């Protein structure tokens, strides 16, 4: 073997050698007890983490039979409460109680804004997304379809002036809407100036200031004629760039170049769904990645921004961070990992291996970079992701793995602080009681609706045949979830203290749709959602200007707008509900978006993908999406809705459309014409035929098998 002894543990050479010479030095943790600390949290919590696990498999094995026993019209709610009352699916209510997580940064305790979700295992990517804090408005709004290219307004191969100038009066509208002026409009500004500590704004006839000149947060350059201006709307930072010398600048009334808009204030690193890492080489290069970027030396085939300087209105130079305030998500319960194997052979939970690694690697974020000051969090504290929870003895769980960590690390206790996905129907149902188990170490909680569909659809898969999965999205269940996140995060205190969240928008090109709809976020009272790219971080910002979430969820306080019946409505189609054409875009679309997703993780290691769905809008496709798609098409294939035969032809006929799809690169493999020679569409196959005896559904037992086939397969 090439692995090293300690304890009961063979842990990989690459993995070993990672951690000695790179992640330990500078933690003044000694490595001997380091690794005799990993050896002891790796015995003394595996028992419970697989207690956990076998936890869920009694109780869904018990919800098969009872949907199975049954034979009613539609479900008796009174009665299935009761039921999952009495096997503990359903737990009590616990009392009210107000979070004391204490020691975190404002970005996270008071600032609402997006937040930025991106594979660690891609350099180039995860540096854009840390440098994503700033983002100009001008490229976002010329580079996408948020201004649309009508007749004379399209992109072409070089500036289209009439373009240019659509974005220049958008921005302006949006400056005239988020800091108006005392009279008049920023659309005829024509110059600006500092004036006793004051904004002056020149306009044709007159001057004027800002109708609350508190929003005038500072400049660079002279106060008597500015490089820039900084303005501030409900916490978020506006950057006003003049300089009549530039190629846009020229031709603005005011010289002004850009509008540069804080964007994504909060970033998070993710070794969970967005990357494909199935062994200790693929969770080294991650860790590598995570490590470079709390040390802040993280450098690609590209940078980390310093910070940005400023002068005060009333003079003074400051600083604001260049950098989004950083998370990492862990990887959850369920898997293991064989980066680390005991001495039956048996592989280490790569949950608690997360905590240990990610943990460790984080201490650097706390200190000074030497590529200057330090890179993370000032107020001390760590910020972990934990997805895929069921439930609050899940959530004490991970608490009681986080305490342990802190001991082996010598930090503090309550420095590692817990992101709560809400992205599984038990812990949705009782998600006060989990917030209460991580009382002192909550940071967020999030609805990860994906996961929550996905856990939906497997829950309730012997209940009966499921809607179609765009139909998902507006089920009364998923209504009801989204308001009852929202309720219990108010309810315990998270207003000032903690993040609110939702989720991810998907569709990476439809920019205008996402400006036009996103807005409903942060209009429910939610601090934060995702974005799947820096420029839709800074187009998601614009929401935020507009809605002042501090006002909404003081508006919510109180308020409980879900029962538990309208969470348990389990989403059953009616009767006769598709057509025969409906039933075939089903399968195709889910077919398609199967095997884009997974050609690309089983044959190349990419977590996620671009995938064109049925109507050629490009979809970010994760595990998450992934679940969904393989569980649906499992139930109707379970309740007879399509035939073994009908999932052959449509794996068969998208295949080599995806392959068209992928003709353009040299690690490729086309599926067809020989599919059974492929081991992601045997793969993909599998994900369907096999997804009703996966474990909650989960996606990552046949691709983790699969990826890992690839690869020796590959070796030989
Ligand atoms: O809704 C969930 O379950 C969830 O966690 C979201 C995601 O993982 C995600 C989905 C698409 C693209 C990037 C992503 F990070
Ligand atoms: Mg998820
Ligand atoms: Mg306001
Ligand atoms: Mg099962």
């Amino acid at each position: 073997t090439d692995r090293v002894s300690v304890g009961n543990l063979r842990i990989a050479r690459v993995l070993y050698d990672f951690v000695n010479n790179e992640a330990l030095p500078g933690t003044d943790i000694d490595p001997d007890s380091f690794w005799a600390g990993v050896d002891k949290v790796v015995a003394d919590l595996t028992p419970q983490n697989q207690a956990l696990l076998n936890a869920r498999d009694e109780l869904q094995a018990q919800i098969d039979k009872w949907h199975r026993r049954r034979v009613i019209e539609p479900i008796d709610m009174d009665a299935y409460r009761q039921f999952l009352t009495e096997i503990g699916y359903l737990l009590p209510e616990p009392d009210d109680f107000t979070i004391t997580t204490s020691g975190v940064d404002a970005e996270i305790t008071t600032t609402a804004g997006p937040q930025l979700v991106v594979p660690v295992l891609n350099a180039r990517f995860a540096l854009n997304a840390a440098n994503a804090r700033w983002g100009s408005l001008y490229d976002a709004l010329y580079g996408t379809d948020v201004i649309p290219e009508t007749d004379g307004a399209e992109k072409g191969p070089t500036y289209n002036k009439v373009r240019g100038d659509k974005v220049i009066a958008y921005a302006r509208k949006f400056l005239d809407d988020s800091v108006p002026l005392s009279s008049g409009s920023f659309g005829d500004a024509t110059g600006f100036t500092v004036q006793d500590g004051q904004l002056v704004v020149a306009l044709p006839d007159k001057s004027t200031g800002l109708a609350n000149p508190g929003q005038f947060a500072g400049y660079t350059g002279a106060a008597e004629s500015p490089t820039s201006v900084l303005l501030i709307n409900h916490g978020l930072h506006i950057e006003i760039l003049i300089d009549p010398e530039s190629q846009v600048g020229t031709t603005d009334r005011a010289g002004v170049k850009d509008v540069i808009l804080e964007s994504a204030i909060t970033t998070i690193m993710d070794f969970e769904d967005s990357v494909a890492a199935v062994d200790a080489a693929d969770k080294v290069l991650g860790y590598r990645n995570w490590l470079g970027l709390n040390k802040g030396d993280l450098a690609a085939a590209r940078v980390l921004n310093r910070d940005r300087n400023y002068t005060a209105p009333g003079g003074g130079q400051f600083t604001l961070p260049g950098r989004s305030l950083m998370f990492v998500r862990n990887v959850g319960h369920l898997m293991t990992n064989d980066a680390i194997v005991d001495t039956d052979g048996s592989e280490v939970f790569e949950g608690i291996m997360d905590a240990l690694f990610t943990g460790l690697i984080a201490i650097h974020g706390l200190k000074a970079s030497d590529v200057g000051p330090l890179i993370n969090s000032r107020t001390g504290s760590i910020y972990i992701v934990k997805p895929k929870m069921h439930g609050p003895a899940e959530v004490a769980f991970t608490c009681e793995l986080f305490s342990r960590v802190e001991d082996v690390l010598g930090l503090p206790q309550n420095t590692m602080k817990i992101g709560i996905m809400d992205e599984e129907r038990r812990t949705t149902v009782n998600l006060k009681a989990c917030i209460k188990a991580a009382a002192d170490r909550v940071v967020f909680i999030n609805t990860g609706f994906l996961d929550r569909t996905g856990d939906e659809i497997h829950t309730s898969m012997e209940a009966g045949p499921m809607v179609r999965k765009g139909t998902m999205k507006s089920q009364p269940w998923i209504l009801a979830y989204e308001d009852h996140n929202v309720d219990a995060g108010l309810a315990a205190g998270f207003s000032g203290r903690a993040q609110v969240g939702k989720g991810m928008w998907t569709m990476t090109e439809l920019m205008a749709d996402m400006v036009e709809t996103k807005i409903a976020q942060p209009r429910a009272g939610a601090s934060t959602a995702w974005v799947p790219s820096p420029t839709a971080a800074t187009l998601h910002a614009l929401h935020y200007h507009q809605v002042d979430v501090a006002a909404v969820q003081q508006g919510l306080a109180g308020k409980r707008r879900a029962t538990i019946e309208q969470l348990l409505t389990i989403p059953l189609a009616k009767e006769l509900a598709w057509a025969p054409d409906e039933i075939r875009e089903e399968v195709d679309n889910n077919c398609q978006s199967i095997l884009g997703y997974v050609v690309r993780w089983v044959d190349q290691g990419v977590g996620a993908s671009k995938v064109p769905d049925i109507h050629d809008v490009a979809l970010m496709e994760d595990r998450a999406t992934l679940r969904i798609s393989s569980q649906l098409l499992a139930n109707w294939l379970r309740h007879g809705v399509i035939t073994s035969a009908d999932v052959r032809a449509s794996l068969e006929r998208m295949a080599p459309l995806v392959d068209r799809q992928n003709a353009g690169d040299v690690a490729y493999r086309p599926m067809a014409p020989n599919f059974d020679d492929s081991i992601a569409f045997l793969a993909a196959q599998e994900l369907i035929l096999s997804g009703a005896q996966q474990p909650n559904g989960y996606t990552e037992p046949i691709l983790h098998r699969r990826r890992r086939e690839f690869k020796a397969r590959a070796a030989e």
